[PDB]
């Protein structure tokens, strides 16, 4: 859309990990603009910039709107729809866990956002859990921050950074990476979102290493043992089987019984988003 950084002018701050609710003056938009810093060669930096043009072909309600990436100040600039309901991440603070009838909705909205990556653009998504799951006042559930540049996840490293760790045990085996892999991170996540808190290990801080031969070591989490159905049970267990060959695909999980009956449920999303965030 041609951007720059006169064009912007900050409204408030949204979090960080940073990114911030911009007015993009000339448009008259509102708009959420992530900043990466990095100490990178002046060469594939524009590589990066290159490569997120891709995300100007995004078209599905399931993925958060996309309108231009650029360099200044040592700043790469992503700029993005403003998702007024922030992330999972933040919505599980204010609520302390999500109902499993939201989640449902969740997960519908999630498993339709990786298939539609997937096939349009034949990309996985490599970041899926709470804080990259943005909901908004229309009661819309979208994804955000996937892999589209090759450039961009080889400069950042985040296998090793932050606390928490959703990667899957393949991956930390030496597999390649695939969509099995997004599916453990997604079940990793609605149990998170569920129970209220981190599900590695079950209940001294655990540093990432630490952490990441955790999980490619001991058995998956699952969902305690009364609060919740057993077809989110299931659906959430065949999510973080440990070997990729067994669990569940993209197609099986959107025939699953708990995904038959949340789509199926009347469920006020944006209604019980409002009343939980304000
Ligand atoms: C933790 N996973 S990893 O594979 O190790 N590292 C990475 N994983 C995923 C991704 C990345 C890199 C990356 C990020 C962070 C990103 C952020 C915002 C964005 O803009 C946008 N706009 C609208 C909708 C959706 N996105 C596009 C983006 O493209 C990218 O490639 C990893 F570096
Ligand atoms: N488009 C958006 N609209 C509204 N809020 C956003 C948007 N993008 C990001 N945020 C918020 O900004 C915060 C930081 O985003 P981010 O920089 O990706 O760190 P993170 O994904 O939360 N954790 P990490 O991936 O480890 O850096 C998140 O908690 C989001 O809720
Ligand atoms: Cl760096
Ligand atoms: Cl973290
Ligand atoms: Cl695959
Ligand atoms: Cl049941
Ligand atoms: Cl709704
Ligand atoms: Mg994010």
């Amino acid at each position: 859309m041609e951007l720059k950084d006169d064009d912007f002018e900050k409204i408030s701050e949204l979090g960080a990990g940073v990114v911030f609710k911009v007015s993009h003056k000339p448009s008259g938009l509102v708009m959420a603009r992530k900043l990466i810093h990095l100490e990178i060669k002046p060469a594939i930096r524009n590589q990066i910039i290159r490569e997120l043009q891709v995300l100007h072909e995004c078209n599905s309600p399931y993925i958060v709107g996309f309108y231009g990436a650029f360099y200044s100040d040592g700043e790469i600039s992503i700029c993005m729809e403003h998702m007024d309901g922030g992330s999972l991440d933040q919505v599980l603070k204010k609520a302390g866990r999500i109902p499993e009838q939201i989640l449902g909705k969740v997960s519908i909205a999630v498993i339709k956002g990786l298939t539609y990556l997937r096939e349009k653009h034949k990309i996985m998504h490599r970041d899926v859990k709470p804080s990259n799951i943005l909901v908004n006042s229309r009661g819309e559930i979208k994804l955000c921050d996937f892999g589209v540049s090759g450039q961009l996840i080889d400069s950042m490293a985040n296998s090793f950074v932050g606390t928490r760790s959703y990667m899957s045990p393949e991956r930390l085996q030496g597999t390649h990476y695939s969509v099995q892999s997004d599916i453990w991170s997604m079940g990793l996540s609605l149990v998170e979102m569920a129970v209220g808190r981190y599900p590695i290990p079950p209940p001294p801080p655990m540093a990432i290493f630490e952490l990441l031969d955790y999980i490619v070591n001991e058995p998956p989490p699952k969902l305690p043992s009364g609060v919740f159905s057993l077809e989110f049970q299931d659906f959430v267990n065949k999510c973080l089987i440990k070997n990729p060959a067994e669990r569940a695909d993209l197609k099986q999980l959107m025939v699953h019984a708990f995904i038959k009956r949340s789509d199926a449920e009347e469920v006020d999303f944006a209604g019980w988003l409002c009343s939980t965030i304000g």
